[PDB]
C-alpha cells in the first residue's frame, strides 16, 4: 500500500514541510504529490534544454531527502543528500551515511524526472531506501563513522 | 622539500593542465602557484560578501583534484572531487574512493583561501593525502567498491 511505504510517508512529510504557511493543507497527501505522476509518453517527449526548471529540482532533492529518512527510521543511522548539477541536465547526487556513500546516482535527462503513476513512485523510492539499507548493513563502521 | 610533495606536483600539473594555449609556460612552477600564497594578515581582512570570486573557486577545486590524484598516485586508488557550495562562503567538499569519503570538509570564508608560504601550501595538501591514505587503508573494500 503506497501509503505504508516509509519513503512515501517521509516524502509527504518532505512537502509539508515547505508548506510554511499551509496553504496545500486542504490538499490530500496525494494530491500534494501528484506532481511526480506524469504518464510514459508525455515524459518522454520533455526536451533537455539548459537547466531544468527549478520546480523540478525541488522534486529531486526532496525525493532523495526522503530516501535518506527513510533509511534513518529504519536503521537509526543519519543519511543525507548532495546534489551537484553539472552542465544541463547531468548531474549527481550521492546519499551519505557517516563517510559512506548508501546511494550513488549519476543524474541525466532531469527534465524528464517523474513516474508513471502513485504506486510506482512509492516502488521506486522503496528500492533506493533498500539498496541504501544494505551499504549500511555491509559497512556498519563507516556509516556511523 | 615542497617541489618533492606528491600533493604539491600534482597541483603544478593542475594548472598546468588549464592552460590550453602554454600562455604560462615560461612562469617557473612557483610563480605560477604564487596566487595560492598571501600573509596571514592580509587574508584575514578580507571580507565574506556573497559568493567568493570564481577565480578563488578555481583555485579551491584544483586545489582538492591534487590532493585525489596524488592519492591515487600513492595508493592505486582513484579519488575524485565532488564540490557543492552553500549560500555565501560556505560549502562542503568530499573526496570519494569508490564508495568511501575519503575526506569530508565543511568550507567556511571561503573568499579567504589561501597559505603563508609556498611550504606551508605543500604541508597542508600533504596533511590531506595523508588522511586520505588512512582512510583507504581502514576501509580498502568500500574505497575499491
Amino acid at each position: 500500500l503506497p501509503e505504508e511505504s516509509l519513503f512515501f510517508r517521509e516524502l509527504v512529510k518532505q512537502w509539508r514541510a515547505q508548506d510554511s504557511y499551509g496553504t496545500w493543507e486542504k490538499k490530500s497527501d496525494m494530491e500534494l504529490l501528484a506532481p511526480y505522476v506524469l504518464d510514459k509518453e508525455q515524459r518522454r517527449a520533455i526536451p533537455i534544454i539548459g537547466d531544468p526548471d527549478p520546480e523540478i529540482l525541488w522534486r529531486v532533492e526532496l525525493f532523495y531527502n526522503a530516501v535518506g529518512l527513510a533509511t534513518e527510521r529504519a536503521s537509526g543511522v543519519m543519511v543525507s543528500p548532495m546534489m551537484k548539477m553539472s552542465h544541463e541536465g547531468f548531474g549527481r547526487m550521492v546519499l551519505i551515511a557517516g563517510r559512506l556513500i548508501v546511494v550513488n546516482k549519476q543524474l541525466r535527462d532531469v527534465h524528464r524526472f517523474g513516474f508513471p503513476s502513485m504506486e510506482k513512485l512509492a516502488e521506486e523510492g522503496d528500492k533506493l531506501v533498500a539498496g541504501a539499507l544494505e551499504m549500511i548493513e555491509k559497512f556498519p563502521e563507516v556509516a556511523r563513522f
